[PDB]
RNA sequence: CUGUCUGAUCAGGCAACGCCGCGAAGCUACCAUCUGCUGGAUUAUGGCUGAACGCCUCUAAGUCAGAAUCCAUGCUAGAACG
């Protein structure tokens, strides 16, 4: 119906700072930095103060006026990420066989090795993301913790990881077998 | 090796390739031997982040994986007016 103006706040903590040109987000913390493109969303910013941004679809239909809300929450992830980290948790689950995960450098690269998943001889190598750190937690019994500044990166890599460990060719309901995502949330609580 | 002809011998001719054994060379047989490559993008499907719709959601923006598929790599020809 294009509803004239629609319009969504920012909000900024103390610490951090949001420079924008161009449609490129640049969002520094104390943790570091991350940047995000928004060139493919026709968007406008304001900066009401320091401690607050105006996001603004003018002229927008259903679709453009939902893809602002989307904006605004991609944008508070970098925040929320620059400031607080962002942690994932993954509990290894079998009932006979153990699963075997390392974490190698073969050729200067970070992997994710499973091995013995429900007895296969086969071994499953995931490559871990840039700016993502994995660790064997030491006080929790087979759990994998998944860590790092992007809420994408940890999670896709976190999803890169339950996916390379599907049952195949058995009922899995019966077959639970695998390594999911137990706890989503910040390093720093 | 047979029949016949050159008188015999030797050496040969003919039997509308006379017949039999072997037979190189050449050709040839899963009747013999050798050889048949590795990158990218996807479908179905499963996912991530994430609104719409204060929740939710793989989907709307964005995005990951993924088939004997597709495009390449490789192989054959080389436009007889490239």
């Amino acid at each position: 119906m294009k509803y004239i103006q629609t319009d969504q706040i920012l909000d900024i903590p103390e610490g951090v700072t949001v420079d924008i040109k161009a449609r490129v987000v640049k969002v520094t913390g104390p943790r570091g930095e991350l940047t995000k493109d928004l060139k493919h969303i026709d968007v406008t910013f304001n900066k009401i103060n320091n401690r607050a941004i105006k996001i603004t679809v003018h002229n927008g239909d259903r679709k453009h006026v939902a893809a602002l809300r989307t904006v605004k929450s991609l944008i508070a992830n970098l925040i929320t990420g620059v400031t607080k980290g962002y942690k994932y948790k993954m509990r290894f689950v079998y009932a006979h066989f153990p699963i075997n995960v390392n974490i190698i450098k073969k050729d200067g690269q970070d992997y994710v090795e499973i091995r013995n998943f429900l007895g296969e001889k086969r071994v499953r190598e995931v490559k871990i993301h840039e700016g993502v750190t994995m660790e064997i937690s030491s006080t929790q019994k087979d759990e994998l913790i998944v860590s790092g500044n992007s809420l994408e990166a940890v999670s896709q890599n976190a999803a890169d990881i339950q996916q390379i460990c599907r049952v195949r060719n058995k009922d899995i309901r019966k077959f639970l077998d695998g390594i999911y995502v137990s706890e989503r949330g910040t390093i720093v609580e």
